[PDB]
């Protein structure tokens, strides 16, 4: 897991809970004097342990916390890789490009990143079928990111998530409904 993901998490924990709390999380779930360098790889278990700790402090379901992180993470990625997100003029284009443009670039920007496998298909009625697959099983982080992407383009979405790696499938299907954006009027 790249340091940048940890850095965005810090911004989140520091904003909601305070810097004193982040240093608790970090002292407890990471080796002495850890510094997350944005471009370096670190053990994904350090992230899961920090996030699991937060979920428990807040008495929240772990996937609700991961989803909320994903939503904060989109903005934090977009502002650190503005050149990548400015390639897209609307939500639907960005979703259709997560795999072949965005995470494709992430392979040129970062040494050997650990990325999911994603394929989007455009459906009738302004829906997208986004198939997700990853051994890390972070489909709820992906829901958050989609909600973040929506906020970014002043779009409104809903997501159905009824095939899931957590309920035994080898992938997830995120059926995205685009309810509104600046180019949707009556329908
Ligand atoms: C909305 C769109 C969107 C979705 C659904 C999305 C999905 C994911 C998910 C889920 C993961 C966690 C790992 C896994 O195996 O599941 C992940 C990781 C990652 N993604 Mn993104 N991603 C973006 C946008 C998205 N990404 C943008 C914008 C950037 C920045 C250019 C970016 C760059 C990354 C980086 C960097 C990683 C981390 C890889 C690693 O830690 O090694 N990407
Ligand atoms: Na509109
Ligand atoms: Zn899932």
């Amino acid at each position: 897991m790249k340091g940048i993901i940890f850095n965005v998490l810090e911004d989140m924990v520091v904003a909601q809970c305070g810097m004193s709390v982040w240093n608790e999380l970090l002292e407890k779930h990471a080796p002495k004097d850890r510094v997350y360098v944005s471009a370096k790889s670190y053990a994904e278990s350090e992230l899961f342990s920090i996030v699991q700790d937060v979920a428990q402090r807040l008495n929240m379901p772990i996937q609700d916390v991961v989803k909320a992180f994903g939503q904060f993470l989109f903005n934090g990625l977009a502002s650190r890789h503005t050149d990548v997100v400015d390639k897209f003029d609307d939500f639907t284009s960005l979703v259709m490009g997560i795999h072949d443009v965005i995470h494709l670039e992430v392979n040129k920007l970062y040494h050997e990143p650990s990325l999911p496998h994603i394929n989007g298909q455009l459906l009738p009625n302004n829906q997208i079928a986004l198939r997700y697959s990853s051994p890390r099983r972070l489909c709820f982080c992906a829901e958050g990111l989609l909600f973040g992407a929506a906020q970014h383009f002043a779009a409104a979405i809903q997501i159905s998530h009824d095939t899931c790696m957590h309920t035994g499938a080898d992938h997830c299907m995120l059926i995205i409904e685009l309810q509104n954006d600046e180019n949707l009027y009556f329908q």
